[PDB]
């Protein structure tokens, strides 16, 4: 495994170089921040809306992405993935000065192929793994995300340097920056969204409809199961000292005892199936083929689901629970 | 429903009155520091030890525990379930002042009979739904913790207006302050122990093996399914919106379709009956039963789960990464 750290990494190769950052969303405004921060030269490349006059007013050199793409040497793409193939092919590729370098933040706009290598530029991704805001604070508190990174494209036999010094002075080499395939970032990106996600939330929600369907208190019963952020603040703990390992040294005997009882035998093997099943979904392409078929419909269905779940028993105890407090 | 909140709870009841706090870890020092804060005389009751320096180092009135009930009106035991029995028996329940208030932070020591009623004093539950540091932080944020309370005796028939000033003393009004019964409060306690927690550390551990075994990253594999955190967060956000509501807000089209395909169906049945066969062993008594003989071998076989889950593939990940960043 290949892992660089600010030791590994060096400002030098941004000295006297233009970096543009392609959006102001909450990807696009932390980097920018941070970047500016470490002495970097950045421009910030943005469309005719509200989050190019937020960018005026904060004191960044702001112009359309054409233009910042036009006076840039390191082009960051941190916008939605939806407009990628688009502003690719109008703004980035015919304006890509000779010998620069294009990012984006993960691989679902370089699997798609929205976005391409160009012959005589650098192509990488550099994919936090905390989305937007955090990148800001873990900066300020002298700290920094943990990041992937692939060279897709390195026509110059310089893009490694250059890369790691944007990782650098955005902060993700303190934790650390660890070499891995934008195709696999990706998989691992949708099968988080795919299996666990929804998975932890179906968990969630049987715990509260068994404590209700037993006269438990809906309000009590919906705080308990993660209305207290109690679940959500030992899952973080968990991040740092392991899961298992929040239990033995935050948990009473009570609690180590019960946990202990149930660990490792709460789920038949169907899951384990599932979770193959999904990833066979991502990978077979039969996912790739779902998605597609939404965005026909102008993404329909999925407002439907939208709907439909804030009916369900749980949302509606949450919509109780907030107002109460 | 009956929640309290600031305008419903007055500092009066406290105003010329002594509170006791028994215990000084990180319960012990919140409920003190927040007290104190909020111009409430407090007094520090703990044995001979490293957290009794803590106190005294800190300012606070500290004494052994027996002294501090002598000497108040108000007494928060504040320390392992453990203790109370001996505690109670030996130093509360002889020193405690005529028309005194006991109050403990669950129902866990009630429940156990380590706690109970005596002839001319009030007791009570008063229980944050967080635990330990955040009731600290929330307080000086200008926030407050939410807390469950029950009245277990009110021979004064002041119990409920000295409980409520307490738990606006520490900050709790502000979110909001329920009524519920230490018993049930107990069993949810528990619940969250011995269902939820292992059944989400279980889902996650099946993740990590899936894409372990289909030739993923392990570090990445580990950081994704909850190392970077972003599990965590999705949670502790959940909390404050809704969990479906956190993917409808925050999540990309791709992943907000990708989500809705699976939620709602990745469990089958077996997951809902071992939720209600956990409440029949709580209720039943089948737990109080099993913890009693965990306790005889000095929680030896305990020990035993805490080594032999740090040798599990996600255990031993962990430490990989951690040391690799
Ligand atoms: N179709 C589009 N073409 C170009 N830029 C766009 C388009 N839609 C949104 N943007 C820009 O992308 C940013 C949107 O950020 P946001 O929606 O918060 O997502 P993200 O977190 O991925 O940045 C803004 O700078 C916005 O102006
Ligand atoms: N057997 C005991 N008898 C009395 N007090 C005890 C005993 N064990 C621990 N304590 C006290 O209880 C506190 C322990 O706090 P800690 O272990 O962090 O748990 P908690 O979060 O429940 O307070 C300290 O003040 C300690 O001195």
């Amino acid at each position: 495994d290949l892992i660089y750290q600010d030791e590994h990494a060096s400002l030098q190769p941004l000295e006297g170089r233009t970096v543009a950052v392609i959006g102001y969303g909450i990807q696009g405004r932390a980097f920018a921040a941070n970047l500016r921060d470490s002495g970097v030269a950045v421009r910030v490349g943005n469309i005719d809306d509200r989050y190019f006059e937020l960018a005026r007013a904060e004191g960044h050199r702001v112009t359309n992405i054409a233009e910042a793409v036009a006076h840039a040497d390191i082009v960051l793409l941190l916008i939605p993935d939806e407009a990628h193939g688009a502003v690719f092919d109008v703004d980035i590729a015919p304006n890509l000065r000779d010998g620069a370098l294009l990012c984006v933040a993960h691989g679902h706009s370089l699997v798609q192929g929205d976005v391409r290598p160009l012959p005589g530029r650098d192509l990488a991704m550099l994919a936090p793994r905390m989305y937007g805001d955090p990148i800001r604070r873990y900066y300020l508190a002298g700290q920094g995300a943990p990041a992937y990174f692939d060279i897709v494209a390195d026509h110059t036999g310089r893009a490694r340097d250059r890369v790691l010094a944007i990782a650098r002075a955005v902060g993700f080499t303190r934790a650390g920056v660890m070499a891995l395939g934008y195709r696999q970032e990706t998989f691992l990106d949708l099968f988080q969204e795919q299996f666990l996600a929804p998975a932890l939330v179906d968990l969630v929600e049987t715990g509260f409809q068994v404590l209700v369907e037993r006269g438990f208190n809906p309000k009590a019963a919906l705080l308990e199961v993660y209305g207290s952020g109690e679940m959500g603040k030992m899952m973080l703990d968990g991040a740092d000292i392991g899961l298992d390992e929040v239990v033995a040294l935050q948990g009473s005997p009570t609690c180590q005892v019960g946990y202990h009882r149930w660990r490792g035998r709460t789920l038949p093997t169907a899951v384990r199936e599932l979770a193959a099943r999904v990833l066979d979904q991502i990978e077979g392409g039969d996912f790739s083929a779902y998605l597609k078929e939404q965005a026909s419909n102008d993404y329909a269905s999925l407002d439907d689901a939208r709907r439909a779940a804030l009916k369900r028993p749980l949302n509606v105890a949450h919509a109780q629970v907030r107002a109460a407090f």
